[PDB]
């Protein structure tokens, strides 16, 4: 049966079922409703940055649409919504004046989840820095930005708390550490080479060193100032693609594992030991930030759930561990990618040419992280694929590759929920064909297809399987 067995039955009692957007991706309204600009705005609106100079001053308009949304994720049995508030739509210039316009949206949109019976899971930041605060303190570079994220998750708390039980810091911080720092393709655009200037072999340690201490601090705010009254929880969403090694020569096994500590370690380790992979410390040395004591005692600890983004897997290869000038976060690690073995690749490609289709690498990632960590409590805040651009509408809505995608790889989630991992809950990527950031409106990852000329909604296969997984 086109199910594979899978149904609320075939996960544990109480396992929460979502979808998942982001502002910058769904919202539009981008320039209006009071919204300052973010770092986003301005990189999709110069000449070159995204495919076709799109942009997301649209998007999918759910500003204006979402109870037409909301509506239909109550129609497919969905459980919960995780979406972002835009940081710039309720401070335009990151600190100081409230753009009250901006605050009704997000209690609009919240009231009318609860009324229908779908729980917010909400991220406060999803790549969205105001702008201002980029160009006043420069951004995640600066250790200010502590203080600037926890006076903004404080009002979020404040303002949304007595509803929102369930939030998120940050999503990615090791993308935007990638991207917008060591290889420079995203804002802000920093990078040995770049124009914008940087240093690929420094600054993405800095910025996430600054994530880990701004969850850190806002974390502590929610616990001493709001919890006792709110009973809520704060985590953050981490991305963690799985690593294989080639062979099971010690080379190959220890490049796999590098690989794993400098994706994922990177921020689990502090948020759940304390401290940095050892082997980031040993390889890294002076470029890599100290923890203080008590920095360390404030980010250990600090996430009430871990969620993971889980899509992909790759082989890794090994070599001798060298003595080298540092160049890069990504030549840091001392490894070799390898999407073949045997003579067979790991998997098909979706559209994106990183996300190769290999359901075991879910199990990869969920069995590790109940194994090295102690079985911390994870949700899978993110998990999907991507159709091409220039399909007919019928030829969206008959994903049956994203049907296959989705059952394969909750068969392999529940593979590892049997075994006893602390999974709570699972949140497809995305309920909307959306922005996907420099691919713009050319990759499709909705479980819902988006006419991005007249902004109609139609549900595809894969929406009608998940209605069909769900029922209650
Ligand atoms: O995108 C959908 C949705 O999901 C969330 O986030 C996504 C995000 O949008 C993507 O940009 C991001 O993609 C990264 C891949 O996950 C990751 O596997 C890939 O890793 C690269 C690595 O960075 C690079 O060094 C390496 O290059 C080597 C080549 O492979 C070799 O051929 C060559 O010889 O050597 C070079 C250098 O060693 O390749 C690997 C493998 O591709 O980096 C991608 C960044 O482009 O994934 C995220 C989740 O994983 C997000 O929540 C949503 O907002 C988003 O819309
Ligand atoms: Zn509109």
């Amino acid at each position: 049966n086109w199910l594979g067995g899978l149904s609320r039955a075939a996960f544990p009692k109480r396992f929460v079922f979502g979808t998942v957007t982001s502002a910058y991706q769904v919202e539009g309204m981008a320039a209006s409703g009071g919204r300052g600009p973010s770092i986003w705005d301005a990189f999709a609106h110069t000449p070159g940055n995204v495919a076709g100079n799109q942009n997301g001053d649209v998007a999918t308009d759910q500003y204006h649409r979402y109870k037409e949304d909301v509506n239909l994720m109550k129609s497919l049995n969905f459980d919960a919504y995780r979406f972002s508030i835009s940081w710039s739509r309720i401070f335009p210039d990151g600190e100081g004046r409230v753009n009250q316009e901006g605050v009704a949206y997000y209690n609009n949109l919240i009231n009318y989840l609860l009324q229908k019976g779908i729980t917010p899971y909400v991220n406060l930041y999803h790549y969205d820095l105001p702008l201002a605060l980029e160009k006043k303190y420069g951004g995640w570079l600066n250790a200010k930005m502590a203080d600037l994220f926890t006076e903004y998750a404080d009002f979020c708390f404040k303002t949304f708390g007595n509803r929102v039980k369930h939030w998120f810091t940050f999503n990615e911080p090791r993308i935007v550490a990638l991207l917008g720092y060591d290889q420079g393709t995203n804002p802000p655009k920093r990078c040995t080479k770049c124009a914008a200037g940087g240093n690929s072999a420094t600054e993405p340690y800095i910025v996430a060193h600054n994530f880990l201490l701004s969850h850190a601090a806002a974390v502590a705010r929610y616990r001493t100032k709001y919890q006792a009254a709110q009973q809520g929880k704060v985590g953050i969403v981490l991305d963690f693609n799985w690593y294989e090694a080639l062979s099971n020569s010690t080379e190959d096994q220890a490049a796999a594992q590098r690989a794993r500590d400098f994706h994922i370690g990177w921020y689990l380790d502090p948020l759940i030991n304390g401290h940095y992979p050892q082997i980031m410390q040993d390889l890294v040395k002076d470029r890599l930030p100290k923890f203080t004591p008590e920095q360390a005692r404030l980010v250990k600890g600090s996430a009430d759930y871990i969620g993971i983004n889980q899509y992909t897997a790759s082989y890794m290869k090994g070599q001798q561990l060298m003595q080298q000038t540092p160049t890069s976060y990504s030549a840091d690690w001392q490894v070799t990618y390898v999407f073949a073995k045997n003579g067979k690749p790991i998997g098909p490609q979706a559209n994106s040419n990183w996300l190769y289709i290999v359901p075991w690498g879910m199990y990869g990632c969920v069995n590790y992280i109940k194994q090295k960590y102690g079985n911390p409590t994870v949700v899978i805040t993110g998990n999907g694929m991507d159709q091409p651009a220039n399909l007919s509408r019928d030829q969206y809505l008959r994903d049956t590759t994203r049907v296959h995608f989705y059952r394969s790889y909750l068969t392999q989630l529940k593979k590892a929920i049997d075994e006893g991992a602390n999974v709570a809950g699972y949140f497809a990527w995305s309920l909307l064909d959306n922005f996907e950031w420099l691919s713009g409106y050319t990759s499709k990852f909705g479980i819902v297809y988006v006419d991005f000329n007249t902004l109609e909604r139609h549900p595809k296969a894969s929406a009608y399987w998940f209605r069909d997984m769900l029922k209650h």
